[PDB]
């Protein structure tokens, strides 16, 4: 069976285009300039608050994308289900600065993975999806991924946690 990696991002992001770039293939945060991200295949997924990009569509030149499954157990996801992968397109994010309602800006992100964590409040509550997502990497490999938490170890919000397994052989076999 493929190994399952637990990931907690290294920091909370600012609002605006402060993205943490991650290689699912290599299992690490990667240095990727915001200026050049859309011409850079060193990243598979990227996080700004609980917004998520793939290396696809409006976000990048890769073969990336995402698919929501109706499977809840990562272990029970053994293959990529039938369905069209969603690629990245224009997405509204919180922008830097004072004011309520908060200032926003047009960015790019993935409609499927942006729902991997949902907010309700008060009190401020960040809820990971029960579901497995398929993530397609910049090279087009298939991974199975779940959101875990938006809370640090004190229970304060800002840190995106997830778990995934990646099939390095390029197949849709995710056992």
């Amino acid at each position: 069976t493929l190994p399952v990696k637990q990931v907690s991002l290294s920091r909370k992001t600012a609002y605006g285009n402060d993205w943490i770039y991650y290689s699912l293939e290599k299992g690490k945060e990667v240095s990727v300039s915001e200026e050049s991200h859309a011409e850079n295949t060193d990243w598979d997924i990227a996080f700004n608050r609980y917004n998520v990009r793939t290396n696809s569509g409006a976000s990048g030149k890769g073969k990336g994308g995402a698919l929501l499954t109706n499977i809840k157990d990562l272990a029970a996801c053994t293959t990529v289900p039938q369905g069209t992968f969603t690629v990245d397109a224009a997405y509204t994010i919180t922008a830097p600065g004072t004011g309520f309602p908060p200032p926003t800006m047009e960015s790019t992100a993935n409609e499927v993975l942006c729902k991997a964590i949902t907010f309700a409040g008060p009190p401020p509550t960040y809820t990971p999806s029960d579901y497995v997502f398929i993530v397609r990497t910049a090279s087009g490999k298939y991974a199975k991924l779940k959101a875990k938490s938006f809370y640090d170890d004190e229970g304060k919000s800002g840190i995106y946690s997830f778990e995934y397994a990646i099939q390095p052989d390029g197949s849709t076999n995710l056992n």
